[PDB]
């Protein structure tokens, strides 16, 4: 029994870290084979984040200007290229410690483990969800730029690289293609993320986890997605698509509660609140566990 | 900035974690050196559970009655004996994974990292602390046994090994020369934990780290340690000791807020409650973080 915010054990991640150095500033990267992956402004000094012009910045930089430490190694820079807002650096060495990898652009509502790294080395780990705005509720300090977030598909799957944090002290980043998420970019401006909502089909997900554990005084009436959808409008939750209902079936079935029964029990707890109550010792609406995540945990995916 | 229950990097403990099988029962074993180590249920049937007799149970087994499998090798059983709840079975390779490591045994309200384990194989990594009463609020399913938690001091300091869950649905289990925490032994018998307590030392090392984020909104008073000790026994808080006040000194010195000026904004807390706000996102107060892992993340050790 038990549920825990659990993020994927993060050896394969660890092997791949290294730490870049152009200029004056160090932060992390991603070696995989031949290549390895940063964010592009480890070119820049303070004064270009105003307003970067990252191609001129980069034809003044040479391979030699880029210091790749892995552990105590130095890798050789053979190669430099800029994808989106990534620097691709190709060295000399391929990585003895590539695990089995693909890169994923993931979707709002899904959740990644992130290895938190500090000049090339790991500090922790910890699981997040990438908001419906794109943004992420991290825990990053300055250095950190160019940690990792991914996904252990029995394969790594990289699926974020972290930039930046804005004055709301949220984060963002890209995907290992450098591709932001959001509407962002590598510039140290005032920048809006959107309004942002609750993922509503994961905090079912967590009410299944919560039965299947033992909690249950939250449960009950029935609604329709149509009429569902109305309450949760009003409460900034993102509505729920028939997809949506579709993926929470085997957690139906294993319940056997119908989704749109736990639906109605959501329905009340927005409208009346927790009185006091806790759900899986939490006192709110637990967000960042997509169904797959409480199937994996509630029989054992290792 | 931001704040996240962070486990260490879990990459050192994969690779010491193993399979265990005798009889029918299989677990999972910790493999340093030429030993492994695994709970000592694992040579029980679930007859023997009830009231298992372990050293006649132990009598009737030999050697080759072990099935230590790491990966897909196979390894080769050359001893076996029992230290308190605890087998240690010493086999014929040493683990060429092995880190630097020592055995630890922690302190009600010190946390730690828990790799949780089926089969050998790594599931999930999170973080937890040990309760007052010697129980944790783990996820651990059947199989999980034998799964260990740990803290990286730069040197892998193992602290806990799984064995069993209680009708409560918490967790119990030992430190890696077999002595259980708490009152609990390794049978199939009602067991109780004391009455739990919150680890008020570690609730004030989180509203440092709101403070250090941010969230001040519960500031303010002073009182004395001894007033402050009347307001926690109350509310079934850990008794503040003065080792308490001066573990949080550096915190203290950081946000310049003297320890007894926080622990004033945590009694009109406690008497007021939180009135619906939240503080880093939880809307109670939260007790799994040390002082020493506020600092940790608050400064990014590696
Ligand atoms: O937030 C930012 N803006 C910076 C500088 C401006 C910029 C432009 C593009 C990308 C990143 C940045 C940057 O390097 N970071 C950081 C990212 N993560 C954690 C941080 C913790 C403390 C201080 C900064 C942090
Ligand atoms: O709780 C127990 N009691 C058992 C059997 C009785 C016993 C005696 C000594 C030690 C352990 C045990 C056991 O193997 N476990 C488990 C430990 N962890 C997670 C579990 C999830 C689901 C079912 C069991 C679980």
């Amino acid at each position: 029994s038990g549920f825990r915010k659990m993020a994927f054990p993060s050896g394969k991640v660890e092997g791949c870290m290294v730490q870049v150095t152009c200029g004056t500033t160090t932060l992390n990267g991603l070696w995989l084979d031949d290549v390895v992956y940063c964010p592009r402004h480890v070119i820049c000094t303070s004064e270009d984040m105003l307003n970067p012009n990252y191609e001129d910045l980069l034809i003044r930089k040479s391979n030699h200007n880029f210091l790749v430490q892995a552990g105590n190694v130095q890798l050789r820079v053979i190669g430099h290229s800029m994808q989106n807002c990534v620097l691709k650096l190709k060295v000399d060495t391929a990585n003895p410690k590539t695990p089995k990898y693909k890169f994923v652009r993931i979707q709002p509502g899904q959740t990644f483990s992130v290895l938190a790294c500090y000049n090339g080395s790991p500090s922790g780990v910890y699981q997040c969800a990438m908001r419906p705005n794109f943004t992420i509720k991290g825990s990053f300090l300055n250095g950190s730029c160019g940690s990792v977030g991914f996904n252990i598909d029995y394969c790594v799957s990289f699926c974020y690289m972290h930039h930046m944090e804005l004055p709301t002290g949220v984060h963002a980043g890209t995907d290992l293609e450098g591709n932001f998420y959001g509407p962002f970019v590598d510039r140290q401006t005032a920048q809006a993320a959107g309004t942002d909502t609750t993922i509503t089909v994961n905090v079912l997900a967590w009410l299944y986890a919560a039965v299947i554990n033992g909690d249950r005084w939250f449960l009950n009436f029935t609604t329709t997605l149509n009429d569902f959808n109305l309450v949760a409008m009003k409460y900034n939750y993102e509505p729920l698509t028939q997809d949506h209902v579709d993926i929470l079936g085997p957690l139906s079935a294993q319940t056997g509660i119908a989704v749109l029964d736990m639906c109605a029990s959501l329905k009340e707890l927005l409208q009346n609140g927790m009185n006091g109550r806790t759900i899986l010792g939490s006192a709110l609406l637990e967000d960042e566990f997509t169904p797959f995540d409480v199937v994996r945990q509630c029989s054992g995916v290792t």
